[PDB]
């Protein structure tokens, strides 16, 4: 079938759509991330890095408890050498594959009919790329695809903490039952459901456009 927006029709009680970034808009490859951090000297990266919820200094960075520079310093101490910001950024970008422009185009089409928000565990290294014209070959920052970004490191909590969902709900004024939450992570989906959201859990790396269209018309 043809998933171009002009072919698509939308009608249901859903008014808002909340997307995660990694695992939904852009593919995550944890093995590639592990390799990228090992390159810096983090020889035990395989035990440290997670697909859904970081721990240790990685969590602290994604909750804004460590600044990018502070994280760089503490990561360097683990690696036994002083890291630059650029090589630390490049390690973080190891988590990601280039974006499927089909997904970005689909999301632009959604904005004609829905309020679209991002709610994501992320950090300044990743966002310096995503929230810039370097995000993709289309030259539009992640900001162009949403009404507002809710970023863990600016809010002090990471999903699946209920607090990050609560901030987003209160700030955006969405009614959870009229909102579709799209996230590849099970724990995040479960708390979203508990708080009243409709949920859709796509597979990381999969083309979810068809199924999303079906859900938005259910
Ligand atoms: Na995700």
């Amino acid at each position: 079938v043809d998933l171009g927006t002009e072919n698509l029709y939308f009608q249901s009680m859903i008014k808002n759509i909340v997307f995660d970034f990694g695992g939904v808009i852009v593919d995550i490859d944890r093995d590639k991330a592990v390799q990228a951090f090992i390159k810096l000297g983090l020889a035990d990266a395989d035990t440290r890095l997670d697909k859904y919820h970081q721990t240790g200094i990685f969590q602290e960075l994604e909750e804004g408890k460590l600044s990018a520079d502070e994280f760089r310093k503490q990561l360097g101490d683990l690696c036994g050498r002083e890291l630059t910001m650029e090589e630390t950024k490049q390690a973080w970008l190891g988590f990601f594959n280039e974006v499927d422009l089909r997904k970005l185009d689909y999301i632009l089409g959604l904005r004609k009919s829905y309020h679209v928000y991002l709610l994501s565990n992320t950090n300044p290294f990743v966002m310096s790329w995503a929230c810039s014209p370097e995000f993709s070959s289309e030259g539009k920052p992640l900001n162009d695809y949403c009404d507002k970004l809710y970023l863990s490191y600016q809010l002090g909590h990471t999903k699946p903490a209920p607090e990050i969902f609560d901030f987003m709900i209160k700030d955006s004024h969405v009614i959870p039952s009229e909102t579709l939450f799209v996230d590849d992570g099970s724990s995040n989906i479960h708390i979203g459901k508990e708080l009243g959201f409709e949920t859709f859990q796509p597979e990381n790396g999969a083309d979810w456009r068809q199924e999303l269209t079906v859900i938005l018309n259910s």
